[PDB]
């Protein structure tokens, strides 16, 4: 199971880890992707997860978009986890670098509540432009299921833990 995590709350855990390496190691039932509405996994966590699947995640995602159209900001879809997990929950947090409503971050985290346990990144953090400290606060105040957060950046992980209220 998950190892080396710091317990933040009853159900939220955090670790300084590369979510791809963490997924390959644990093979969780659900790995969360920091997706965009088009499921175009170009960079950040999405680009890294997709590259780990040898682009199979992108091929599957393009078929999903061709059939269903884009996701909503704050929405999600469950697709295959490929070699990383049983499932990948593609969750679209608001991208503040695209002027998207940061209030949609709570709606984005609500998708995690449909899964009993998840391996996840901080939504809207990194290249999505939101403050990761704010993302962690929304996560702990929204998610009620067991979430294991992987924070790639050591310095950010330390800042998140040391400032956690
Ligand atoms: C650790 C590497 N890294 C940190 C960030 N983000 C921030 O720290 C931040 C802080 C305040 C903001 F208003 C927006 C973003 C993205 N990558």
């Amino acid at each position: 199971s998950f190892s080396g995590y710091l317990k933040l709350t009853d159900n939220v855990y955090i670790k300084n880890a590369d979510i791809v390496e963490e997924a390959k190691k644990v093979k969780p039932t659900v790995v969360v992707n920091a997706a965009n509405v088009y499921l175009k996994h170009g960079g950040g966590v999405a680009g890294a997860l997709n590259k780990a699947t040898n682009n199979a995640m992108q091929v599957e995602s393009d078929d999903y978009i061709a059939t269903n159209g884009p996701l909503k900001v704050g929405g999600s879809c469950v697709l295959s986890g490929h070699n990383l997990a049983k499932h990948c929950l593609h969750v679209v947090g608001p991208n503040v670098n695209k002027g998207e409503d940061i209030q949609l971050l709570k709606s984005a985290y609500e998708n995690f509540n449909q899964h009993e346990v998840l391996l996840a990144p901080l939504l809207s953090a990194g290249i999505f432009g939101a403050d990761p400290i704010h993302s962690l606060r929304v996560c702990v105040d929204t998610v009620r299921t067991n979430v294991y957060l992987a924070v790639f950046d050591k310095n950010l992980y330390d800042k998140l833990v040391s400032s956690f209220l």
